[PDB]
């Protein structure tokens, strides 16, 4: 019982996984081999492109000729029947240890965000590459004693040399050794993250308006991480399943249907194989996406800091996050407000930027204008919109802030938009009493006059 259209079928959507896979895998290596700490993603990607190439390039037309079509005769000799097992087991191996080496990263940085600033480095990563080569590449030589030519008719078959027993055990172990260990670890590690993470998430409550850009990343690489998890687990599932069944399932039992539903199983486990190497360019499509938008906005907190207004309108225009926010919840316009640059702050603004935005200490960027004293920033943010009234931890206003260090021309700005001139902190202190504590008579002069209108508006 045979049919042409399931080899046909097989063979159009094997080309299509070829070329596009074959090239796409070709072009992210020559992208990485011409172009910070996050260059140890690089190199994980690299082993992926190249482990995922080597399948399509050498795995995948031996397959489509000498296994889907031609069958009596094996064109590729010895060497290339025990050479192919071989190859496919070296990348069966890689490509697991390195999904596996990914979520443990992935991990290490939530898990230990402290001690992977210091444990984690470039030369170090290099290192965990080798191994993971050296090790499959050792791991796949018995498939060079176990694989082997046989002449059935010339009617030579590349089919196992060694006996059932023999050829169980190695099978047994690559499926373990290269797939169930890596899937567990990859998935609980995963899985740990995501529930450690979401904590992290959770706690940054009332206290930030704007969480910080590495949990807005780390969040984005654990939904990746999660689909890279899914991705090879259905993709690399049937085709252990099906070398598995193979030995367990060969007793001489199999009737003309266990052998029918093996010749298309055949088909489908393999295609789905090379369906996880045709995906891997997406991967680092979204790894990448989700590292540049880190670095962009990594960037804009030093660049708008740093007062270059040219970097700024460069970074947003690409697509930056201007509502980013570093581990004390500083956004960049906080930043601006607090250094002093207004052509920044003007920008950020126009972009739209969150001027009603509480850090850690709940500190707008109107306070940290007034805390400073730019006459210019404060009339500006309240024109945007900034709360006149917003208090911090302590409880202390902007106009608190302004008489703290007597900006009588700031003071002024402030009570036209509608500062509360009897506004009390923690200590109790009003506006007029930290302007009489600090000495700015003008000052407390004219917060006096201020409250005694609103007396009069009473009565």
């Amino acid at each position: 019982n045979t049919d042409i259209y399931s080899k046909v079928l097989v063979t159009a959507i094997y080309l299509a996984l070829f070329v596009v896979g074959t090239v796409g895998n070709g072009v992210t290596l020559f992208t990485l081999a011409r172009k910070s700490l996050q260059s140890r993603v690089d190199y994980y990607l690299g082993s992926l492109a190249l482990s995922d190439l080597l399948i399509l390039l050498f795995a995948l037309p031996v397959d489509l000729y000498n296994f889907i079509w031609v069958h009596h005769p094996w064109a590729f000799g010895d060497a290339g029947c025990k050479g192919y097992y071989f190859l496919r087991e070296a990348c069966t191996y890689a490509t697991a240890l390195n999904v596996v080496s990914l979520s443990v990263e992935l991990y290490l940085a939530i898990c230990h965000p402290f001690k992977a600033k210091t444990l984690m480095s470039r030369s170090r990563t290099k290192k965990f590459i080798s191994a993971i080569w050296l090790a499959s590449a050792l791991l796949a030589i018995p498939m060079l004693f176990t694989m082997g030519l046989q002449n059935l008719s010339g009617g030579l078959v590349c089919t196992p040399i060694v006996d059932t027993a023999t050829l169980r055990v190695v099978i047994q172990l690559n499926t373990f050794m290269s797939f169930l260990f890596p899937m567990l670890v990859a998935s609980i590690l995963n899985t740990v993250a995501a529930r450690r993470l979401t904590v992290m998430v959770h706690q940054a409550a009332f206290n930030m308006t704007i969480e910080p850009g590495r949990v807005q990343a780390l969040r984005r690489g654990v939904l990746v991480l999660r689909a890279v998890v899914i991705a090879f687990v259905v993709c690399w599932l049937p085709y252990h399943v099906r070398r598995l069944m193979f030995v367990y399932i060969s007793d001489e039992q199999w009737t003309t249907a266990l052998f029918d539903f093996y010749h298309y199983f055949y088909m489908l486990s393999n295609a789905l194989v090379y369906v996880s190497a045709a995906i891997n360019p997406i991967l680092y499509n979204l790894a990448e996406d989700l590292v540049e938008d880190w670095e962009k906005a990594r960037k804009l907190l030093e660049a708008a800091r740093k007062g270059q207004d040219d970097e700024v309108r460069i970074l947003l225009a690409n697509g930056a996050d201007v509502n980013t926010a570093d581990e004390t919840g500083f956004t960049p316009l906080h930043l601006a407000a607090w250094e002093g640059h207004l052509g920044i702050v003007e920008v950020l603004l126009k972009n739209g930027a969150d001027v009603n935005a509480n850090d850690e200490r709940g500190h707008t960027p109107l306070h940290l204008a007034a805390y400073t004293g730019h006459l210019e920033i404060v009339e500006v943010l309240l024109k945007n919109g900034a709360g006149v009234n917003a208090t911090d931890v302590i409880g202390t206003a902007p106009l608190h802030l302004a008489a703290m260090w007597g900006h009588l021309e700031i003071v002024e700005v402030l009570l036209k938009n509608g500062a509360d001139v009897n506004a009390q902190d923690k200590f109790g202190k009003t506006p007029f009493d930290l302007a009489i504590d600090n000495g700015n008579e003008d000052i407390a002069e004219v917060l006096q006059k201020a409250a005694t209108r609103e007396l009069e508006v009473l009565f």
